[PDB]
């Protein structure tokens, strides 16, 4: 008879995806209102990547392309993740994905059973959780604190595996905190995930958006049990792409290449030619990489100045660009402080989701002038 | 403990991915095969659509796009389904996905539970089984026959209905044997799955390369258990795009929106806007939609005539591009006679996982030189 599934009823909405369509319909409707919501940057996508897509549609290079991705960016994927990440992967052992999303939810497809645990360290990104389950798994929260800066402490974790215990979540540089996890803790992580045999996945996609400290691919330590995750969707201003790439185990890439061809065949293939350049005409991109960076630097110092002006707490970020911000004082909840911050005229994250109660997230990668145009605000309301 | 999970360990290959590598490395080791494989148009994507791409990537359109799709994108296709299909939905209903193979897969996931049945009709394309079982459903099969030219007959259908049975998959234009079902047959599977209350998947994404007869959506019919499947891959020479669109049921859509966000957020947003406008420049698109199905048509007459000629028996297709032609004499099975086919210089794809044996499946979709360089292969073959 009819009637949806189960497991597509039983998920929970994205608070993200929520709060956008908000902040949207009220610029439509009247309403000036800075939205500090989206992960993305506001840098349009380099030339150099741009004019190689239209070299690809120039060159009709719109055919299908193998459910694992066109051998060019395949190889040259073997190289970012051993030249950049110290990995040392052949290119059997990547993998194009429709975007980090992709990479993760076509992961945990190819090796979760239901009832297998998954660790997943709170605060987390929204979706993590969702993807886990809607693969059967269960979410086994270990807590990080703010006290500690937000990096785990692998005692915590060592802690929480069980028999069942499947795969752990590690994320450095951190949505939404920022937090970059340092080489030994990133190293002791990897240690537990080969001494209790199980994957660890490792999402990797903010590498680049590194403020201050260094970038560890556990992946070195356990390259058996490691799944890297990157993405070409933050670096290089392509979120609207959807491209992302992966690597670890041929047995599991082959597997997540299944998935693959039986959800979307592949990726767009003018874009995995875009990408490629992006890849391998170094310095262009880094040239890229570095302006974008400092911009980004640039626009956290005058948000963490500004708040810590107002007296408004939150923690200091080494990475990404997301600042978790404690409303105690706009009100007693995430959720409300947002609806209060809303009439002020700024769209805000509510962490609920994330596993951040209390705090609000707040995006430092829109424009400068409109930290400032939200900061103001914050002021009446504060 | 580590491991791959059993849902994508029981998923069988791809007959037509598998067979267009070992074609494409042969063409790679010296030899020149003539591949009458894939389902993919040679023609390259109109230039009115390109310009588009560029014109997005101009005016840095390369953001994040909403989970269900533009809502421009979605308007337009609002009016697709309306206007050319005849149904009658408002944007809501209606959804951007990573091709036709994502609105499907997604599409199981949001209506199957474990052991839920689906009937499909053989000879079917290689996918919807393991789409089907990805999710946990069951695939229950109702034969259709060449005597009877493919189209089905609803009482094998109605006899297969089971209290079980939550889907029911149409496919017309027909891969892989080309048959077009007619307005009563499609209205009356349709009042099978209102009389049983089941959902219809229909998808009709062939539906323009249409040489002899009427396109029917059953949608105009059911509109409350049919969910029409479309995409823009076929008609504009679009595979490598990755676009496809769907609509039905309010309430099966976002939770197909729902599997999309979690998968792969969105696609492509260049790509999106490219497809409006293959969708709203109708005297641009219209006129390559007839000038392609024409030298289609040219082709499958060209085919069928040889064919014949060499007394191979094959069903004379009234849509799409593939041809199901009889390997009796060849040799005895689909397997060998594709080995045999192989080495004459010709790549086919073997009717063994379409549930179409005995036979093997050809495109004509590719250069008329082709289907003659084929043509005289098979004539030695022979
Ligand atoms: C922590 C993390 N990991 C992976 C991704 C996925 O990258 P894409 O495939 O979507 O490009 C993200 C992405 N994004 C942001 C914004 C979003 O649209 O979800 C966020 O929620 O901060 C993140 O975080
Ligand atoms: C019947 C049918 N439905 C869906 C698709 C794929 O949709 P897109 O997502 O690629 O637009 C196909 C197309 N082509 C092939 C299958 C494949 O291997 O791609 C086929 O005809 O062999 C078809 O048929």
């Amino acid at each position: 008879m009819r009637g949806l599934s189960r497991r597509v009823q039983a998920m929970k909405p994205d608070a993200v995806v929520a709060v956008n369509a908000k902040a949207l319909e009220l610029r439509r409707q009247g309403v000036d209102l800075v939205a500090l919501t989206a992960g993305e940057p506001d840098f349009d996508t380099p030339e150099h990547v741009k004019e190689a897509a239209r070299r690809a549609l120039a060159q009709g290079k719109t055919k299908y392309a193998p459910p694992a991705g066109i051998p060019e960016l395949r190889e040259a994927l073997a190289e970012k993740f051993r030249r950049e990440n110290g990995l040392s992967v052949t290119p059997e052992e990547t993998i194009v994905t429709v975007g980090g999303s992709q990479a993760l939810f076509n992961l945990f497809q190819a090796i979760l059973d239901p009832g297998d645990e998954v660790i997943v360290l709170s605060p987390y990104w929204v979706s993590y959780p969702e993807m886990v389950r809607f693969a059967g798994g269960v979410v086994v929260e270990v807590e990080t604190l703010p006290e500690e800066g937000f990096v785990p402490d692998p005692e915590r974790v060592r802690r929480a595996i069980t028999p069942r215990t499947k795969a752990l979540v590690v994320n450095s540089p951190n949505n939404p905190t920022g937090a970059v996890y340092p080489k030994e803790v990133l190293e002791a992580l990897a240690r537990l995930a080969v001494e209790h045999d199980f994957y660890l996945v490792s999402d990797e996609i903010y590498e680049h958006l590194l403020y201050e400290g260094e970038h560890f691919s556990p992946g070195r330590v356990a390259p058996e049990h490691t799944l890297t995750v990157n993405g070409a969707a933050k670096a290089f201003a392509m979120t609207g792409w959807r491209i992302g790439y992966a690597c670890g185990p041929k047995e599991v890439i082959k597997a997540m290449a299944s998935v693959s061809r039986q959800s979307t065949t592949s990726p767009d293939t003018i874009a995995q030619w875009a990408t490629l350049e992006a890849l391998t005409n170094q310095e262009a991109s880094r040239a890229f990489v570095e302006m974008a960076r400092e911009a980004y630097r640039r626009r956290r110092d005058l948000l963490l100045e500004g708040l810590t002006a107002l007296g408004l707490k939150a923690v200091r970020p080494s990475g990404a660009f997301y600042v978790l911000m404690d409303t105690s004082p706009i009100a007693p909840d995430e959720v409300r402080a947002a609806e209060r911050l809303l009439e002020a005229g700024v769209a805000v994250v509510p962490g609920t989701d994330f596993a951040a109660f209390g705090h609000v997230r707040l995006s430092y990668a829109t424009s400068e002038e409109n930290l400032r145009k939200a900061l103001e605000r914050f002021a009446r309301v504060l």
